[PDB]
């Protein structure tokens, strides 16, 4: 349990309003390192075992702040920001089939480690594109994987979470690991369409569309079948019909050994000026149904 001192830190920026669960961009002075700092109410003994998880697709624990009553967890800071901000910018014009497959695989391998390879089983329950960050070399790193057990303040408005939540999560029902599979499917759709999920709709309308009407994100017709099949499998209302992350990794492996997919996918990606209306027409229908 390496301890980082308050006096060894300079804070530059905060996400979440300084509340418990807020995350700071900061500088670890003695290490001359940029770091992220999450404020916690308290360090619970159970979550100390999170300090030993380590994987290249998971954000790396650096240490804890214990200066009572102030408590915090310090991690690496991924230089290129959140996946969500990258996707909804002009920076993501460069995404192609190979880019999507590498990043899909990054998140799958991170989640597989969390579910099956760490000293404890970890079910994220809040996986989303704001919770994946991009390291300097483009490696994706999952954040906030321990909040569902520990920091119940990073969990909790919640509007910007409902599009990523499995139906059983929205219903506060008991949860298996495939709730993360559902969230992953949404992240995959964001990489394929470069669209904000359910853009324009309020979170609670999304919650009702997803749980009651079995609504899902629109998959454009020209999206290659391999991606549509994986997405539909991840979005099954029945949690047990969803694939494990080992299965997703296997499926991504098959897809990358399909020599026809790169042409199919890359033609789909630079044809957004055509299928974008399909997304916009569903969004019209959903808010018209609301009215
Ligand atoms: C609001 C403005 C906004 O949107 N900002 C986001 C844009 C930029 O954000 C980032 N860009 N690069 C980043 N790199 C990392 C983060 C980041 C790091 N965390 C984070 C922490 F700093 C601390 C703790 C956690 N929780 S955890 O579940 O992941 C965890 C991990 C390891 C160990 C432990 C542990 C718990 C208890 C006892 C010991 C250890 C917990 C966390 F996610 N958050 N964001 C952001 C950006």
């Amino acid at each position: 349990f390496v301890q980082i001192k308050f006096d060894d830190l300079q804070f530059f920026e905060n996400c979440g309003g300084g509340s418990f669960g807020s995350v700071y961009r900061a500088k670890w002075i003695s290490q001359d390192k940029e770091v992220a700092v999450k404020k916690l109410l308290k360090i619970e003994k159970e979550a100390e075992i999170l300090s030993v998880l380590s994987h290249r697709n998971i954000i790396q624990f650096y240490g804890v702040i214990l200066e009572p009553p102030n408590y915090g967890i310090v991690t690496e800071y991924a230089s290129l920001g959140s996946l969500y901000d990258y996707i909804n910018s002009n920076r993501s014009e460069e995404m192609d089939m190979d880019h999507i497959m590498t990043w899909a695989t990054d998140v799958a391998k991170g989640m597989h480690y969390l579910h099956m390879e760490a000293p404890v089983k970890v079910i994220h329950r809040d996986l989303k594109s704001r919770n994946v960050v991009i390291a300097a070399d483009g490696v994706l790193k999952i954040c906030d994987f321990g909040a569902s057990r520990f920091h119940n303040h990073t969990t909790h408005s919640l509007v910007g979470t409902f599009p990523w939540m499995a139906p059983e999560v929205i219903q506060s029902l008991p949860v298996s690991e495939t709730c993360d599979t559902y969230s992953y499917g949404v992240v995959l759709w964001e990489m394929l369409t470069r669209e904000v999920p359910f853009k324009g709709l309020e979170g609670l309308q999304v919650a009702w569309l997803v749980v009651e009407k079995n609504e899902r994100l629109t998959i454009p017709s020209s999206c290659p079948r391999s991606f549509a099949e994986l997405l539909h499998q991840c979005w099954e209302a029945d949690a047990k019909k969803r694939p494990s992350f080992k299965q997703i990794i296997s499926i991504l492996e098959s897809m990358s050994n399909d020599t026809s997919l790169p042409d199919k996918c890359n033609s789909f990606l630079h044809n957004k000026a055509e299928w974008r209306c399909e997304i916009e027409a569903t969004l019209e229908r959903l808010k018209k149904l609301e009215r």
